[PDB]
């Protein structure tokens, strides 16, 4: 799997531009560690009643992975800048990724599977990804859904693995992978 960085690939500065947006939900062109974390803490684990310590570790994860883009707590972030940090971030990510380093995607995945099959297989439910897709509103369709788990090496329950997802994230965010396009199908570019 590819290890080497793509910043200046137009494909790469899109797919961040995308969800960018995603993020400016005033549309703006200014996001904030403030609202992000509001997004992960009072709106997707409060409606997922999670335990304080499930929440404070889905917080304590998307924090330091915001703030490896550069985004902080009172700081108005435009796309530019934005864009920047995410070429810091994702160089970090492949330097832990190649110690065998936790990474950041994969703490935070660690902790959002946490909060659907509770502490075990680390596995979830097309319900409760669509759930997720819903809530976190990063794939709002039930169609969008079906396709990632139909692009994902699946188990034999028809459950994904955030072991699966961990991997192709670390294609589709840092690297450019093509077997990681297509991870949210047409959702996400
Ligand atoms: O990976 C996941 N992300 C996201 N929820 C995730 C969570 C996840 C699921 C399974 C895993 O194994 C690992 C992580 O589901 O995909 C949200 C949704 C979100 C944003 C802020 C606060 C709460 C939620 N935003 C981005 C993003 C990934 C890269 C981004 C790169 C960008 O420029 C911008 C956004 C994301
Ligand atoms: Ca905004």
């Amino acid at each position: 799997v590819k290890l080497k960085t793509d910043f200046d690939n137009p494909r790469w500065i899109k797919r961040h531009k995308h969800m960018f947006d995603f993020l400016d939900i005033n549309g703006n062109g200014k996001i904030t560690l403030d609202e992000i974390v509001s997004k992960a803490s009072d709106d997707i684990c409060a409606k997922l009643e999670a335990t304080p310590e499930q929440t404070k570790r889905h917080q304590v994860c998307v924090e330091a992975f915001f703030r490896g883009c550069g985004m902080e707590y009172g700081k108005e972030i435009a796309f530019p800048q934005f864009l920047d940090g995410w070429k810091q971030l994702a160089t970090s990510e492949l330097k832990k990724w190649a110690r065998n380093e936790p990474t950041l995607i994969r703490e935070w995945g660690d902790a959002v599977f946490d909060i659907f099959d509770k502490d075990g297989s680390g596995t979830i439910t097309l319900d409760e990804w669509k759930a997720y897709g819903k809530i976190s509103g990063i794939s709002p369709s039930q169609e969008d859904c079906e396709a990632t788990f139909r692009h994902c090496d699946l188990d034999n329950a028809g459950d994904l693995d955030v072991d699966e997802m961990t991997r192709q994230h670390l294609g589709f965010w840092y690297t450019l992978d093509p077997e990681a396009d297509g991870l949210y199908g047409n959702g996400v570019p």
